[PDB]
C-alpha cells in the first residue's frame, strides 16, 4: 500500500533547546517524511543514508545555489561532475596526514589561549574561548595576520546572521562587502607570489582553481568551517564539566579523547540537518515526492535512532567502534572533518592539562537558542579552584 498521508510538524515547537534527544525522537516518530515549514524531513537511517549517497537525485546544487550572480560556494553547492573535481583538488590539503604536520603551530596556539584563561579559576567559555579559537587557528593554518582576528570574526557573525534573511541592514551589507575586499586582496596576492600554503597552492598545478573560486572557497570555510568547531567546544567543555570520572580519564589520554569527540559530534552535531533538493520523482517511507521537492536529511536524529549501541542517546565511551553522521555522508561529507577532529582533540588535551577540574557555576542549565541559526550552547560559565 501507499502512503498518502503526510505528517506535518511545526519546526519551532519541536522540544530541542534542553535535549537534542528528545527533539529528534519527536521528530523521527512522527514517521519517515515529516513536513515542517516548507521542508520534507527525511528523519530514517535507510532512506537518510541513501539521499546523501544520490547526489543525482537529492541535488545540493539546487538546494544552495544562491541568487544572483554570487561568488561559487566551492564545494558546497555543487553537483558531480563538477563536486568531484573539487573534491579531487582539495582532498590533499585536508587529510590527516597533511594536517598533522600542522599540529605543533596548533598546540603552540591552543596552550597560549589556555594559558590566559586558568588563572582565573573561571570563565565564560562561549564568548571567552569557543568563539576565538576556531578563527585563531585558521589564521594559524593559512597564513593570516594574527591582528586580523578581531574584524575577521566580527565580519563573520554579520554575515552568518544576515544569511537567507530578506531585509538586511546597512551594517550588514558593510560587514559583507568588507570581508569580500579583504578575502579578494589576500587570494590575488597568493596567486602572484605562491607559497607552501593550501590557498597559494590550490591556484597552481595541472588543474588548479580560479581565483574566483578560490574567493568562494575561503569565504566557505570561514562561514561553515569555523562555527561548527565553536558549537563543539561547548558541548566537549560542558560534558567534561558535569562528568568527573571520565574528565581524570581523559587527561593525558590521547586515544580516549579521540573517542570523546567522535561522541560529542555524534550527538551534538552542529550542522544537524543537511538540505537537497530533489531533481526527479523519488519514493521515501512508501510515499512519492515530485521532482524539486525540498528536502532535509536528519542526520542527528540518525545517529541517535537507537539500532544499534553506537546510536544511542547516551555518551558511550566503551564499545570497539564508534561511528556517525555528524560530518554527514555522501561525496558532501565535511572536507573539514580531519580539521576538526585535530582541533577538538587538541582542545580537550590540552584544556585538561592546564585545568584537570572545573565544574558548572550554580543553578546554570545548558539550553540552546532554539528555534535559531545555531545549535550551540547560550552560554558555558564554568569554575575552578
Ligand atoms: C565539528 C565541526 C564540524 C561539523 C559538525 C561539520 C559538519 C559538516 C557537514 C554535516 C557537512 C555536509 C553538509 C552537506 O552535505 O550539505 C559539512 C561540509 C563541509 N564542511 Fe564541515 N563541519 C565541521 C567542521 C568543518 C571545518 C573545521 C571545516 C574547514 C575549516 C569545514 C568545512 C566544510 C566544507 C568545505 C564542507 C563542504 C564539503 C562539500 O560540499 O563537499 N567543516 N560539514
Ligand atoms: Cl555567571
Amino acid at each position: 500500500a501507499g502512503s498518502f498521508y503526510l505528517p506535518r510538524l511545526e519546526y519551532s515547537t519541536l522540544p530541542m533547546a534542553v535535549d537534542r534527544g528528545v527533539g529528534w525522537k519527536t521528530l523521527r516518530d512522527a514517521g519517515p517524511v515529516v513536513f515542517m515549514n516548507g521542508w520534507y524531513y527525511l528523519t530514517r537511517r535507510e532512506d537518510v543514508l541513501a539521499a546523501l549517497r544520490n547526489p543525482k537525485v537529492f541535488s545540493s546544487r539546487k538546494a544552495l545555489q544562491p541568487p544572483g550572480n554570487p561568488l561559487p560556494v566551492v564545494p558546497l553547492a555543487f553537483d558531480p561532475p563538477e563536486h568531484t573535481r573539487y573534491r579531487r583538488i582539495l582532498q590533499p590539503y585536508f587529510s590527516p596526514a597533511a594536517l598533522s604536520k600542522a599540529l605543533p603551530s596548533l598546540r603552540r596556539h591552543t596552550v597560549a589561549m589556555i594559558d590566559a584563561i586558568a588563572g582565573r579559576g573561571e570563565c565564560e567559555a562561549m564568548a571567552d574561548l569557543a568563539n576565538l579559537f576556531p578563527f585563531q587557528l585558521f589564521l594559524v593554518l593559512y597564513g593570516l595576520p594574527l591582528e586580523d582576528r578581531d574584524r575577521l570574526i566580527g565580519w563573520k557573525d554579520a554575515v552568518i546572521a544576515m544569511s537567507d534573511r530578506p531585509h538586511p541592514t546597512e551594517a550588514d551589507v558593510a560587514a559583507a562587502r568588507e570581508l569580500l575586499e579583504y578575502l579578494t586582496a589576500m587570494v590575488a596576492e597568493r596567486r602572484r607570489n605562491p607559497g607552501p600554503d593550501v590557498l597559494s597552492q590550490v591556484q597552481i598545478g595541472e588543474d588548479p582553481l580560479s581565483e574566483i573560486e578560490v574567493l568562494g572557497l575561503s569565504h566557505l570555510l570561514i562561514l561553515a568551517g569555523l562555527d561548527t568547531v565553536t558549537a563543539a567546544v561547548g558541548f566537549s567543555l560542558l560534558e567534561l564539566a558535569r562528568r568527573p570520572q571520565l574528565r581524570a580519564m581523559l587527561r593525558d589520554n590521547p586515544k580516549q579523547i579521540r573517542v570523546f569527540i567522535e561522541e560529542i559530534v555524534r550527538l551534538e552535531p552542529s550542522a544537524p540537518v543537511a538540505p537537497r533538493v530533489t531533481t526527479e520523482p523519488v519514493t521515501v517511507g512508501g510515499m512519492t515526492l515530485p521532482a524539486g521537492s525540498p528536502v532535509r536529511l536528519c542526520m542527528a536524529a540518525v545517529n541517535r535512532d537507537g539500532s544499534d549501541a553506537m546510536s544511542t542517546d547516551e555518551l558511550v565511551m566503551d564499545g570497539k567502534v564508534h561511528r556517525h553522521w555528524g560530518f554527514g555522508g555522501g561525496p558532501h561529507r565535511c572536507l573539514g572533518s580531519h580539521l576538526a577532529r585535530l582541533e577538538l582533540t587538541l582542545l580537550v588535551g590540552e584544556w585538561l592539562n592546564q585545568i584537570p577540574d572545573f565544574e558548572l557555576a550554580p543553578d546554570y542549565a545548558p539550553e540552546i537558542r532554539f528555534p535559531s541559526k545555531s545549535f550551540a550552547l547560550k552560554n558555558l560559565p564554568l569554575r575552578w579552584s
